[PDB]
């Protein structure tokens, strides 16, 4: 799955690296200028280009073989990301885990939330979804579809029976069921528009108040969806959303459709929030726990043989 996910970005990165190898003589200043130009094209951003180049420069000598520069680069990419104050999904066996999914609409929340329910349901857990994006029953329609079409039998859905209902009332109904029938995970869908900031924050706080009566440390995760195909555009927008919600982690979707693999690093730099799950494709099971070494190794696969 990570191989298919990183196919397009790895092709682009290795295409540039292979070009770099052909006029490669020594790891000198002029070489670092050329390398920096390649790093720029991954769209990782200036600060990350600078951090990765400095790391490669630190690890290497002018006489380093081009093979050893590549090993250097792989290690420096991983280190650039892992250079932080921090990671894990707060899922415990002996409680009702509660995760919210957040972000601006049309980034892929309801798809991702469905994939997350399936991910835990396959691990043997009893999963409940709260369709609390009541802004259009379209999000509700989707959840219903996925439920009786693609999702494991251990995933159930609570929704609104009324038009444009208060989102907290769906959360009220879900928490009750989840607590009473020994569910292992409650996933909460939310609507999002920067425009409706005050209501969006108010609704999140209503939800929080409902759930913290059952689970004091809930929400255990608040997960923001970023569409990788949007590149740096999506990264900046995800930062703006991080002011509306106290985001604990990121779900990076559509990696497979993305040609610029610096985005993981762009996220780390701009948001400073861990990526925790990564979408590898369109099937219900195309969602993995994020692993930065795997992201880097598969991004690098085209030039590492």
């Amino acid at each position: 799955p990570m191989e298919k996910a990183m196919l397009k970005s790895a092709f682009n990165f290795s295409k540039d690296i292979k070009k770099l190898s052909k006029k490669y003589k020594q790891a000198d200043d002029e070489f670092f200028e050329e390398l920096e130009d390649v790093l720029i094209q991954t769209d990782m951003g200036m600060k990350m280009v600078l951090k990765v180049s400095n790391l490669v420069r630190k690890k290497t000598k002018r006489d380093t073989s081009f093979e050893n520069i590549k090993d250097a680069l792989v290690e420096s990419l991983y280190q650039a990301y892992t250079d932080n104050d921090w990671y894990r999904i707060d899922f415990k066996e002996n409680r009702l885990n509660i995760f919210m999914l957040v972000g601006v609409n049309g980034t892929g929340k309801t798809t991702s939330l469905a994939k997350m329910a399936n991910y835990y349901a396959e691990l043997g857990y009893k999963v409940l979804i709260a369709a609390a994006d009541t802004f259009r029953a379209g999000a509700t329609q989707q959840l219903e579809e996925w439920i009786k079409t693609r999702l494991n039998n251990k995933v159930d859905l609570v929704k609104a029976n009324k038009l444009n209902a208060d989102p907290a009332s769906v959360v009220f109904d879900a928490i009750k069921k989840a607590k009473e029938q020994n569910y292992d995970l409650l996933l909460i869908d939310t609507a999002g528009r920067l425009q409706n900031k005050t209501n969006l924050m108010a609704e999140l706080e209503k939800m929080n108040k409902i759930i913290q009566q059952v689970e004091k440390s809930a929400p255990h995760e608040v997960l923001l969806v970023i569409d990788a195909t949007t590149g740096q555009n999506g990264v900046i927008q995800a930062e703006e959303f991080s002011k509306v919600a106290d985001v604990s982690g990121i779900i990076l979707t559509k990696m497979d459709s993305t040609s610029k693999g610096g985005i993981g690093l762009a996220i780390k730099e701009l948001l400073n929030i861990p990526i925790k799950m990564i979408g590898v494709g369109e099937k219900v099971d195309d969602l993995l726990a994020f692993d930065i070494d795997q992201y880097i190794v598969h991004l690098s696969s085209g030039f590492m043989q």
